[PDB]
DNA sequence: GACCACGGCCAC
DNA sequence: AACTGTGGCCGTGGTC
């Protein structure tokens, strides 16, 4: 293009680079701005962030958030790669949005603002007829990605030295394993080695091998196979509590704190946008979407989030959401039934598997109950649901068999989604958000099955992750006029921060945006708590 | 140092 | 292990 000085007309796509991915933590080392035919490039890029209105283009929100870290209020507005990833959720990086749509994603701001430009041009123009895709990005994504970058330059309060104390107690209770999984084997070897452990479990001892890891065909040694071995020889146990241990510090315990800003003093994470196949978000740099609540100790670890001083945490998470979400896309009257009358699948199905009344289940229970009605759900296979449940084979069929003809609705729904999904090569969620899944007409059945599992899942899954965006775009200017922060999403949950003498007010009033966010069939039930701390606030 | 594949495992 | 699905991060082992 024509370069022209510095700075540039309203309206400019903006390109820039940064010393690292992670925009609270990166030097925006340039910026440029494209439009008309030209390309405006900054002498220094940070003063030149204060005359723009609006960051419009690649990766519009990454700039958005340094420019919050710096106090400035740039929203961010279009951004090409959210209309690609609309057209097809692989769409998941600008190198590849680049070398599919008409340009080359390189390292220099003046050249990644024209081709945010023309890219822009190309993809809107794809988008021109596709009415319902239009409607997700104008009053979705793209007001969405204002939201999260307040989310992301806001961070989260951690109790440092907690962590730390708990470091140094997590560590000797890991040597006294340690010591005693040597004794066992005779001999010390690394024990963070599954090749080191595959030879002492199956060669030097004679346990039997269970399964083969799938790239590389060796001897398995994962939870699954140690669980089954749990009693066939003590070591096992051991090794289990070995590997809980160790996977929680040196995942949250110790990297966490380390992650501390040192302008806000608070932890923050990356909500990914263009990141999944069925329309979530992710979270990374660290992942927060992903901290430990299952275990003991991993509760002791979400006591960690806490709230700043003179406020509270409060949590908000949808009931039993794809079960629900399954009911309207599929109209199964049995099991609109099933909410209107207040019932729990989940308990139910806990109260079945342990032959407890329902009064004495326990989260653990509940927790075991949802990886089973998910799994059957989503086409767990007879033989797997009776080795987890440890139940002969012809009791599983019976399961499976029971659940779904309590629900006939829901196979015809399965199997219209993939009939769709054969003749358009997609399938689409409730408001329209596609993903494309060529496979379902593979010849080898492996292939298909799989395809097959992953098309009729997509429709639930993003249906619900489509619900929670709206929710949270609505959601937004509602807590800021209270003064309060909305913190983290956990696809399902939304996690927020209040003034004490504020918060009841904002719990009553965020469960109420996001239960009638898109009223349904049956109605959404959002259980929220308070607390200073996450684990309290559930 | 920077990559990467792999197996494994945390959450939804 | 795997006819549940969606992610991201760990250490190991390896290359460059
Ligand atoms: N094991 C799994 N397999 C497949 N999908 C899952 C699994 N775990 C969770 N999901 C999906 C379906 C859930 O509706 C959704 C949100 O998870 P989660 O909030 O833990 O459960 P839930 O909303 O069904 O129950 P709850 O009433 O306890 O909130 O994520
Ligand atoms: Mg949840
Ligand atoms: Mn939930």
């Amino acid at each position: 293009l024509e370069e022209a000085p510095w700075p540039p007309p309203e309206g400019a796509f903006v390109g820039f680079v940064l010393s690292r991915k992670e925009p609270m933590w990166a030097d925006l080392l340039a910026l440029a701005a494209a439009r008309g035919g030209r390309v405006h490039r900054a002498p220094e890029p940070y003063k030149a962030l204060r005359d723009l209105k609006e960051a419009r283009g690649l990766l519009a929100k990454d700039l958005s958030v340094l420019a919050l870290r710096e106090g400035l209020g740039l929203p961010p507005g279009d951004d090409p790669m959210l209309l690609a990833y609309l057209l097809d959720p692989s769409n998941t990086t600008p190198e590849g949005v680049a070398r599919r749509y008409g340009g080359e994603w390189t390292e220099e701001a003046g050249e990644r603002a024209a081709l945010s430009e023309r890219l822009f041009a190309n993809l809107w123009g794809r988008l021109e007829g596709e009415e319902r895709l239009l409607w997700l990005y104008r009053e979705v994504e793209r007001p969405l990605s204002a939201v999260l970058a307040h989310m992301e330059a806001t961070g989260v309060r951690l109790d440092v030295a907690y962590l730390r104390a708990l470091s140094l107690e997590v560590a000797e209770e890991i040597a006294r394993l340690e010591a005693e999984v040597f004794r066992l084997a005779g001999h010390p070897f690394n024990l963070n080695s599954r090749d080191q452990l595959e030879r002492v479990l199956f060669d030097e001892l004679g346990l039997p091998a269970i399964g083969k890891t799938e790239k590389t065909g060796k001897r398995s040694t994962s939870a699954a196979v140690l669980e089954a071995l749990r009693e066939a020889h003590p070591i096992v146990e051991k090794i289990l509590q070995y590997r809980e241990l160790t996977k929680l510090k040196s995942t949250y315990i110790d990297p966490l704190p380390d992650l501390i800003h040192p302008r806000t003093g608070r932890l923050h994470t990356r909500f990914n946008q263009t990141a999944t196949a069925t329309g979530r978000l992710s979270s990374s740099d660290p992942n927060l979407q992903n901290i430990p609540v299952r275990t003991p100790l991993g509760q002791r670890i979400r006591r960690a989030f806490i709230a700043e001083e003179g406020w509270l945490l409060v949590a908000l998470d949808y009931s039993q959401i794809e079960l629900r979400v399954l009911a309207h896309l599929s109209g199964d009257e049995n099991l609109i039934r099933v909410f209107q009358e207040g019932r729990d699948i989940h308990t139910e199905t806990a109260s079945w598997m342990f032959g407890v009344p329902r009064e004495a289940v326990d989260p653990l229970m509940r927790r075991a109950a949802k990886t089973i009605n998910f799994g059957v759900l989503y086409g767990m296979s007879a033989h797997r649901l009776s080795q987890e449940l440890a139940i002969p084979y012809e009791e599983a069929q019976a399961f499976i068999e029971r659940y779904f003809q309590s629900f006939p609705k829901v196979r015809a729904w399965i199997e219209k989604t993939l009939e769709e999904g054969r003749r358009r090569g997609y399938v689409e969620t409730l408001f329209g958000r596609r993903r494309y899944v060529p496979d379902l007409e593979a010849r080898v059945k492996s292939v298909r099955e799989a395809a097959e599992r992953m098309a009729f899942n997509m429709p639930v899954q993003g249906t619900a992750a489509d619900l929670m965006k709206l929710a949270m775009v609505k959601l937004f200017p509602r807590l800021e006029e209270m003064g309060a922060r909305m913190l983290l999403q956990v696809h399902d949950e939304l996690v927020l921060e209040a003034p004490k003498e504020r918060a009841e007010a904002v719990a009553r009033l965020a469960k109420e945006v996001m239960e009638g966010v898109y009223p349904l069939a049956v109605p959404l039930e959002v259980e929220v708590g308070i607390g200073e701390d996450w684990l309290s606030a559930k």
